[PDB]
C-alpha cells in the first residue's frame, strides 16, 4: 500500500530529474523537484534522499551540482524531521568535494551551509565535522582544499555550535599547518580567518598559539600561503585584536619584514595586515 506508493513516486522523480540533463529544462526542472519535496512523509524524504545520492555519481556535470543542492534544499524544507539522515547526507556531499570541479566544490560547500543552518544541542555538530577532518587527513589536494572550504561555511553556519567539542579542533589544525605533506595551506588559512571571527570555536587560551602557526607561514615558500597567512593575521586583527594585545608587537616586527615579499599580491596583503594590527589600542 505504502511500498508501491514509494515505487510510484520514484517514477515520477526520476522523470523530472532527466530534465535536469536539458539545460532549457533545467529549472523547470529544479522547481518540480522542490515542489515533490514541499509535500512528502518521512519515508518520501528518504526515498527522495535516495535518488539524489545515486544521480550524485560521476556522469554529468550539471546534474550532480543540482543534485547537491537539492539535498540542501530538503534540510530546508524539513529541519529537524530530517535529521537522522543528517550523516548519510554529510557522506554524500563530501564524497563530491573530490571533483576537481569548482561548481560542484561550490555546490558542496553551499549545501553544508544550508544543511548546517537548518538542522539540528552539542553532537550535531560533530556530525558535520568528523567527516570533513577525515578529509582533510586524505592526501588529496582537490579534496583538502574543499573540505576546508566546508568547514569554514559549516562553523559560521551551524546553529548550535558546542564549543567543547568545537575546541578539540585545534590541535590538529595546528598539526595540519606544522606537517610540510598537507597541500591546502592556504585554504586551511582561510578557514582559521573564519574560525577566530565565530564565537566559541577558539578558545582565548589557543589564540596565541594560533597566532604563531599563522605568523609562521609568512614564511612558505608557496607565494599564495603566505598571502593567505597575512589575510588571516588580518582577520585576527580586526576580530580579537584587543585579545591579542600582548602578541602585537611581535605581529607587527613580523609583517615590517614580510612587506617586502618579491610578491605584489603578498606586499598588499602584508601592508593591509600591518595597518590593522597597528590600529590596535582597546
Amino acid at each position: 500500500h505504502m511500498a508501491s506508493a514509494l515505487i510510484e513516486l520514484k517514477n515520477r522523480i526520476l522523470a523530472v530529474l532527466n530534465k535536469l540533463s536539458d539545460r532549457d529544462t533545467q529549472q523547470l526542472a529544479v522547481e518540480e523537484l522542490e515542489r515533490i519535496a514541499q509535500s512528502l512523509s518521512p519515508e518520501g524524504i528518504a526515498l527522495f534522499l535516495t535518488c539524489l545520492y545515486d544521480t550524485d555519481s560521476q556522469q554529468k556535470s550539471v546534474v550532480r551540482r543540482e543534485c547537491i543542492r537539492l539535498v540542501g534544499t530538503l534540510a530546508s524544507i524539513h529541519g529537524d524531521l530530517l535529521a537522522s539522515h543528517l550523516p548519510k547526507m554529510v557522506a554524500n556531499i563530501v564524497k563530491r568535494l573530490k571533483d576537481p570541479d569548482s561548481n560542484i566544490r561550490d555546490a558542496c560547500v553551499e549545501s553544508m551551509g544550508v544543511l548546517a543552518s537548518s538542522i539540528g544541542s552539542g553532537a550535531v555538530t560533530t556530525v558535520f565535522v568528523k567527516p570533513l577532518f577525515e578529509a582533510l587527513a586524505e592526501q588529496h589536494k582537490t579534496l583538502q582544499t574543499g573540505a576546508a572550504m566546508c568547514l569554514a561555511r559549516v562553523l559560521e553556519c551551524v546553529k548550535e555550535p558546542h564549543p567543547p567539542t568545537l575546541q578539540r579542533l585545534c590541535p590538529r589544525i595546528l598539526k595540519m599547518l606544522a606537517s610540510p605533506n598537507f597541500l591546502a595551506k592556504a585554504s586551511l588559512l582561510s578557514a582559521v580567518g573564519v574560525m577566530v571571527q565565530v564565537p566559541g570555536v577558539v578558545s582565548a587560551s589557543q589564540l596565541p598559539v594560533l597566532l604563531g602557526a599563522v605568523q609562521d607561514e609568512l614564511g612558505n615558500s608557496e607565494w599564495a600561503v603566505r598571502k593567505a597567512a597575512a589575510e588571516a593575521l588580518s582577520c585576527m586583527a580586526s576580530a580579537v585584536g584587543n585579545s591579542l594585545v600582548s602578541y602585537r608587537a611581535g605581529v607587527i616586527a613580523a609583517l615590517e619584514s614580510s612587506r617586502f615579499d618579491k610578491v605584489k599580491p603578498v606586499r598588499d596583503s602584508v601592508t593591509e595586515a600591518l595597518q590593522l594590527w597597528k590600529a590596535i589600542y582597546d
